[PDB]
């Protein structure tokens, strides 16, 4: 839960690359999530009728939601762990409305790592991977704690 300064800078350095193309990274990540863990697709009534990869690729709406998701994540990462304010609304909606278990957040964490490797063969190596994994694990543990604070089991 306590990352080094150097680890946070690895996280934010690669995130700067994500921010050069938020929608593309976002679409890539959701497509990867749905492919690797198809049960997650059922959480999205708006996407569950995209039945092939050609269909997912062509979904402009999916790109837009990629932006929605990554924009929230980016703001969280930039807080370097001091993300209580950002987690409040997100835990509320994800615990009580969307009903996303923490395990699904582990699934999307894996998709994020995968896409960062795919998109950044030059500057997302072992150290950057380790750092990003720590940052995403912190997010998951803290949001799990917030679910519980709200009275919910993630
Ligand atoms: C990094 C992890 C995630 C972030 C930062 C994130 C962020 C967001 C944001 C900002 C919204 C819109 C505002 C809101 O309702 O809170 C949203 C909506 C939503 N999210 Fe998440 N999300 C994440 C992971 C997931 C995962 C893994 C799933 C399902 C497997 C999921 C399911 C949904 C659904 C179903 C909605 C509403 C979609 C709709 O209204 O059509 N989220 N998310």
């Amino acid at each position: 839960m306590v990352l080094s300064e150097g680890e946070w800078q690895l996280v934010l350095h690669v995130w700067a690359k994500v921010e050069a193309d938020v929608a593309g990274h976002g679409q890539d990540i959701l497509i990867r999530l749905f492919k690797s863990h198809p049960e997650t697709l059922e959480k999205f009534d708006r996407f569950k009728h995209l039945k092939t990869e050609a269909e997912m690729k062509a979904s402009e709406d999916l790109k837009k939601w990629g932006v929605t998701v990554l924009t929230a994540l980016g703001a969280i990462l930039k807080k370097k762990g001091h993300h209580e304010a950002e987690l409040k609304p997100l835990a509320q909606s994800h615990a009580t409305k969307h009903k996303i278990p923490i395990k699904y957040l582990e699934f999307i964490s894996e998709a994020i790592i995968h896409v960062l490797h795919s998109r950044h063969p030059g500057n997302f190596g072992a150290d950057a991977q380790g750092a990003m994994n720590k940052a995403l694990e912190l997010f998951r543990k803290d949001i799990a704690a917030k679910y519980k604070e709200l009275g919910y089991q993630g």
